[PDB]
DNA sequence: GGGATCTAAACAATGC
DNA sequence: GCATTGTTTAGATCCC
């Protein structure tokens, strides 16, 4: 485990190799810390015209590594949550399940002969069929509860 | 359980 | 190792 196979470097990493020892050059003091700082900044300030041919760096380097390696390759070496974590705090409904619920009850009403676990299979199809703007609501609805849900994986990590 | 998208802790490497 | 942020991974998310 200790000769871990190398996961694949994700786009940052790419420009960072790169960028760092562009910077090393133009910066006189290239100190670690203040090299490192701005170039993640300029990153995350980048436009995603720069960002998605970089991913796609990474995308194919996972690619081809997950299917290289059979059985050796990176796990997640998570912590306290590296197994099923018993007492992880309830994400936000999703979008998705939101409209599930909805239609729920009408699903059983298209056809009578449906059990419970079913209905999303037709709730699935018409996801697909639901426009943006109209499912827009539901995500949003969610990236609200996503920010009280944040405050308790926050109470997770220290009460 | 059930489809079908989602989330957060932790790690991923360069050049000093 | 640093700091940056992105891919990792494997449960997680609805009601009945």
């Amino acid at each position: 485990v200790q000769d871990r196979v190398k996961r694949p470097m994700n786009a940052f990493i790419v420009w960072s190799r790169d960028q760092r020892r562009k910077m090393a050059l133009e910066n006189p003091r290239m100190r670690n810390s203040e090299i490192s700082k701005q170039l993640g900044y300029q990153w995350k300030m980048l436009t995603e015209a720069e960002k998605w041919p970089f991913f796609q760096e990474a995308q194919k380097l996972q690619a081809m590594h997950r299917e290289k390696y059979p059985n050796y390759k990176y796990r997640k070496g998570e912590t306290k949550k590296k197994f099923k974590d018993p007492n992880a705090p309830k994400r936000p409904p999703s979008a998705f399940f939101l409209f599930c619920s909805e239609y729920r009850p009408k699903i059983k009403g298209e056809h009578p002969g449906l059990s419970i676990g079913d209905v999303a299979k037709k709730l699935g199809e018409m996801w697909n069929n639901t426009a943006a703007d109209d499912k827009q609501p539901y995500e949003k609805k969610a990236a609200k509860l996503k920010e009280k849900y944040e405050k308790d994986i926050a109470a997770y990590r220290a009460k």
